[PDB]
Parts: C-alpha cells; sequence; structure tokens
C-alpha cells in the first residue's frame, strides 16, 4: 500500500547498438527522471537507440493518490537486423500488499540480456538493470 514505481536501466556493455520500440504504459505513466509527477512521451523512447557503453532510462509511477500501480512492456530489436526483436519485456508493480512482476521473453540467440535488481515481493519493483550483448551465433 505505497506509491509504486520502476525504473529501467538498459545498458549496453556489448560493441552493437540495440534499439527500443512498442515502448507502453498500461497502468501509470511514464515520467523524467527524478520526478514521478512529471509525465513524458514515450516517442521520447520511441526507436531509440542505445549506443555501445550507453545507458538509457525509462521511469515508469502510477497514479499514487488513487491507488493505482504501473504496469508496462517494451521490446528491444536489431537495427542491424532489420530490427529483429531481440527480446519482450513486461513490468507489473500493482498497488498495495501484491506481488510484482518483471518477465523478459523472446528469444534471439545472436543477443544475450541480463538483468538485476527487481523487487519481486511487496513494495515497488524499483530499479532493475538490463544489460545487453550482441554475441553472434
Ligand atoms: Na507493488
Amino acid at each position: 500500500a505505497y506509491a509504486q514505481w520502476v525504473i529501467i536501466i538498459i545498458h549496453n556493455v556489448g560493441s552493437q547498438d540495440v534499439k527500443i520500440k512498442n515502448l507502453k504504459a498500461s497502468w501509470g505513466k511514464l515520467h523524467a527522471d527524478g520526478d514521478k509527477d512529471a509525465e513524458v512521451s514515450a516517442s521520447n523512447y520511441e526507436g531509440k537507440i542505445v549506443k555501445p557503453d550507453e545507458k538509457l532510462q525509462i521511469n515508469a509511477s502510477g497514479r499514487s493518490d488513487a491507488a493505482e500501480g504501473t504496469t508496462g512492456t517494451f521490446d528491444l530489436v536489431d537495427p542491424a537486423d532489420g530490427d529483429k526483436q531481440v527480446r519482450h519485456f513486461y513490468w507489473d508493480s500493482p498497488w498495495g500488499s501484491k506481488t510484482n512482476t518483471w518477465t523478459v521473453s523472446g528469444s534471439n540467440t545472436k543477443w544475450m540480456i541480463e538483468y538485476s535488481g527487481q523487487n519481486l515481493d511487496s513494495g515497488a519493483l524499483g530499479t532493475i538493470t538490463v544489460d545487453t550483448l550482441k554475441k553472434g551465433n
């Protein structure tokens, strides 16, 4: 029963560009770094490239005065391979004592993806770092 939020940090730790697509919060809203009430457009991120050694930070929060959590999805795609999907991502940080969800799905064996930081218990889902590396087949 507290304010729900997530921060997703995509860190490209490989040598090949990765691209974000289809970023959509189904509950709550995307917001600016360090201000959970300052809504931003998904077009700030849609189609953006994360270059080698760069980070891209996405922040989402619920409507904390309406007992609302935040839920959303995005894809990473490979801009050198026709925007082939790398992985699909899903977050859910429901309001209350409810368990959170952070799911990475899909397959693309040219890429390795590692994540950590998620809080799956009660409370906000929190800060999740996603490391991306194109390893080839
Ligand atoms: Na929660």
